[PDB]
């Protein structure tokens, strides 16, 4: 019966993508030289060829991993939720603090969709699952939860993580990163998690930190034995200026 997925097929020249970024990304990082980009790209492409894309598993991804090995520097960690522009547009300006996608593999796969099918050898470009209307066990959602769970496991001493303070729930606890992330901070490793909640422009300048989803974050978080912070961004244009310029007259020093 099963005549298509419901989402987009995969990203038009993916492959070409892919060993693009690996190669930008490995000039970028002379800390990252060691890499093969044509090994990262067929481990990549073994993860998911010729498997059916709703029975894809985190060990399809783990010849992946091990290529993409990289240690981060653990008390440099920005998490996000519902708010990656922001988080990106944060690290392009505090250029020793690393997202998901400052790394190789987040690098690689930011914004792409790829899937597979199990006749064949080839890449679907015609439609791939959606992870809500047709499986969750898709390619590109099992990708990131394999790669943001050590992405978590690893962070250290201050973990942030930005929120977008315009959403109904500004901290969602059945998002990825209220599952995955959130329950993979070590409390062995993790002293605080301070959480930044982006203003929208449709918030009044009322305290967010006091909102009931950011109250339940604090509680999952105290309850792993980690200290919860919480600050207002009311404005994020002038926050990324200040945080380009830390003398500009128009800073603040809230955060
Ligand atoms: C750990 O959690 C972060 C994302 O958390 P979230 O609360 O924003 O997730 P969500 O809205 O519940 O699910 C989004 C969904 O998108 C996939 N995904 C993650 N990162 C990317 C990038 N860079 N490009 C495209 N798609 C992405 C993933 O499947 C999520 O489940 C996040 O930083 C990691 Cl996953
Ligand atoms: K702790």
């Amino acid at each position: 019966w099963r005549q298509q997925w419901s989402g987009p097929g995969t990203t038009k020249r993916f492959p070409e993508t892919v060993l693009a970024r690996c190669v930008k990304y490995t000039e970028i990082h002379p800390e990252m030289r060691h890499v093969d980009c044509q090994s990262v790209w067929d481990a990549f492409k073994g993860a998911f060829i010729s498997k059916h894309p709703c029975d894809i598993t985190e060990e399809d991804y783990q010849p992946l991993m091990k290529l993409g090995t990289q240690t981060v520097p653990c008390n440099k960690i920005l998490l996000w939720s519902r708010i990656k522009d922001l988080a990106h547009q944060f690290t392009q300006v505090q250029r020793d603090m690393f997202t998901l996608e400052d790394t190789l593999l987040g690098y690689l796969a930011d914004d792409l969709t790829w899937c597979g099918e199990f006749a064949t050898s080839k890449i679907n470009y015609q439609s791939c699952p959606d992870w809500r209307k047709d499986c969750s066990n898709n390619p590109v959602s099992v990708f990131w939860k394999t790669v943001s769970r050590r992405f978590a496991e690893a962070a250290c001493d201050v973990v942030h993580v930005m929120l977008d303070g315009s959403r109904s729930k500004i901290f969602d606890k059945d998002s990825t990163f209220g599952s995955v992330e959130v329950h993979n901070l070590q409390p062995e490793k993790v002293q605080t998690l301070e959480a930044w909640v982006i203003h929208g422009g449709r918030e009044d300048s009322r305290d967010l930190c006091q909102d009931p989803t950011i109250k339940e974050l604090e509680s999952i978080i105290s309850k792993r034995n980690i200290q919860f912070s919480c600050k207002n961004i009311y404005r994020p244009d002038k926050f990324l200026q200040c945080v380009k310029n830390p003398e500009d007259s128009s800073c603040t020093s809230e955060i």
